[PDB]
Parts: C-alpha cells; sequence; structure tokens
C-alpha cells in the first residue's frame, strides 16, 4: 500500500515541479523557447524541452517512471548548456544552480522508486 508504493513518485514529482516553478532561476525554462521569435535556436538544439511541457506530460500520465521524467528535465539543462555555453553568462549560472537543485531533490525520488521495484520483483 504505502511502503514501496510504486505510484508515490508521481505526487513527489508534481511537488518538485511546483518548487521549481517558484524558483526565480526557472524563469527562462518555464515555457518553450519562442521558436518563431528566435529561429536560430533550432539550428543548435534538436529537441526543445521546458518545464511546462514536463508538467503536462506528467499530468497526462505519459511518464512510465520517474526516470523518464528525469530524462526530460535533464534535456532542459543540457539544451541550456549547448545554447548558452559560457561560464560568464548569468543564464548559464541560473541553469547551473537550478540543475543542482533538481538533482538534489530528484535523488530520493529515484532511489525510493528503484528500491520499490527491487522489492516487488524479489517478492
Ligand atoms: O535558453 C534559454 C531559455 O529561455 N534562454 C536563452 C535565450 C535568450 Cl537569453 C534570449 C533569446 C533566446 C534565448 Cl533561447
Amino acid at each position: 500500500s504505502m511502503s514501496y508504493d510504486i505510484q508515490a513518485w508521481k505526487k513527489q514529482c508534481e511537488e518538485l515541479l511546483n518548487l521549481i516553478f517558484q524558483c526565480e532561476d526557472s524563469e527562462p525554462f518555464r515555457q518553450p523557447v519562442d521558436l518563431l521569435e528566435y529561429p536560430d535556436y533550432r539550428d543548435i538544439i534538436d529537441t526543445p524541452m521546458d518545464f511546462a511541457t514536463v508538467r503536462e506530460t506528467l499530468e497526462a500520465g505519459n511518464y512510465e517512471s520517474p526516470m523518464e521524467l528525469c530524462k526530460d528535465v535533464r534535456l532542459i539543462f543540457s539544451n541550456s548548456k549547448a545554447y548558452t555555453p559560457s561560464k560568464r553568462s548569468r543564464i548559464y549560472s541560473m541553469s547551473l544552480r537550478l540543475s543542482a537543485f533538481f538533482e538534489e531533490h530528484i535523488s530520493s525520488v529515484l532511489s525510493d522508486y528503484k528500491s520499490a521495484l527491487r522489492f516487488h520483483k524479489r517478492n
């Protein structure tokens, strides 16, 4: 029921995305890059991603695991590092801080989920 609950990650991720939306550091990443306004973005970035898209994919039940959610969120950060590569850019620093925040908080979500999988597969 609650120990090793394989669905608990969904609400944990919803809560984490809420905190992320509150962070001033997420401001550049809350919505898709305006591709019609900044067309050179697609010359550099193959797969755009943003937190509004992640939040909707989760809400729609279209992540099979928190690892799938984590893959999309990491893509937000790898896309920022590719488009904005300079350590001097304040946007780089923003992305860096928010990535560290995300990775800190997602850690337990993943480890708990994977432990639950080990438990149910074992038994
Ligand atoms: O990568 C991002 C996410 O919003 N921002 C960099 C950016 C700037 Cl500062 C200005 C115009 C376009 C873009 Cl993509």
